[PDB]
């Protein structure tokens, strides 16, 4: 069934999320990514409107599934004896933001603005769907190179969005907020804003600002690259130590640095050719 409907291509990557393969849906040659997740490694299990025992990732992907291209689309899923197999859409050609930054270095601000804006729309979409990604980072962002569109992937560390405190975290530590580091306590939106500040810094500087807990806790931001004041202001704002001092998604998107964003197609034409 999974074996007959899909032609398995090469391994795209593996890690904490499991193993993701390039693939093609045999019926219409649709490019897909086949993600295998070991059951023993699934800590968060959820229930669909049917009531089946599935990993939370599947619940979250279904909650965020729509025509909106800013988030990876779950096309299908299969349960195997010891794993879950997720069929995800696969943009072609594609490059993750991490590989993009590794190759190109620090992004021009116009490019970072377009990318960052698309990440914001994608995160806002997650949140409107009741999903907290919890692992917003360059590696979890795919660039559809032809369309200039970004896709948020890997909902495997995610949770249902709630207004109460989260005391569990399995996303990326260097993207985690100081309140998580110090107290093991964070609120969804403000931790997402912190990780967005790390991401924005990473986009415009070519690397994350903090490598150690103490740097996270201190929250002193040093710009190793020439970054505009408006951009440094937005970064410093997302990276406020006090969760309540962080901007809301609205304030980030109304920030002066975020004005006159390029359309994804314009972004592709100028920067991804
Ligand atoms: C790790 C991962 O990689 C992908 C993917 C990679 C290249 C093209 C399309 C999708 C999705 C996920 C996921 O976890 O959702």
């Amino acid at each position: 069934p999974l074996e007959s409907q899909y032609q398995v291509g090469p391994l795209l990557g593996s890690g904490g999320f499991g193993s993701v393969y390039s693939g093609i849906r045999v019926s219409d040659n649709l490019p897909v990514a086949i993600k295998h997740v070991e059951k023993d490694r699934i800590s968060d299990w959820g229930e669909l409107p049917n009531g089946t025992r599935v990993p939370m990732e599947v619940v979250l992907l279904k909650k965020v599934s729509s025509g909106f291209s800013g988030v990876i689309r779950l096309l299908d899923w299969f349960e195997r004896p010891d794993s879950f197999v997720l069929i995800l859409e696969r943009p072609e050609p594609v490059q993750d933001l991490f590989d993009f930054i590794t190759e190109r270095g620090a992004l021009q601000e116009e490019l970072a603005r377009s990318f960052f804006w698309q990440v914001l729309e994608a995160v806002r979409h997650c949140h409107n769907c009741g999903v907290l990604h919890r692992d917003i980072k360059d590696e979890n962002i795919l660039i559809d190179l032809n369309r200039g569109e970004l896709k948020l992937i890997d909902f495997g560390s995610g949770a249902l969005l709630k207004d109460t405190v989260y005391t569990d975290f399995d996303g990326t530590r260097v993207y985690s907020p100081p309140e998580w580091i110090r107290y093991h306590r964070y609120h969804g939106r403000s931790a997402a804003v912190w990780s967005l500040g790390i991401l924005l810094y990473d986009m415009v500087c070519g690397d994350i600002p903090f490598e150690h807990d103490e740097e996270i806790i201190r929250g002193q931001v040093f710009f190793r690259q020439r970054v505009s004041s408006e951009c440094q202001h937005l970064i410093r704002w997302c990276l406020a130590l006090r969760p309540s001092d962080r901007p809301t998604f609205e304030e980030i998107q109304n920030h002066p640095w975020m004005q006159d964003v390029l359309l994804p197609q314009e972004t592709a034409e100028i920067h991804l050719h």
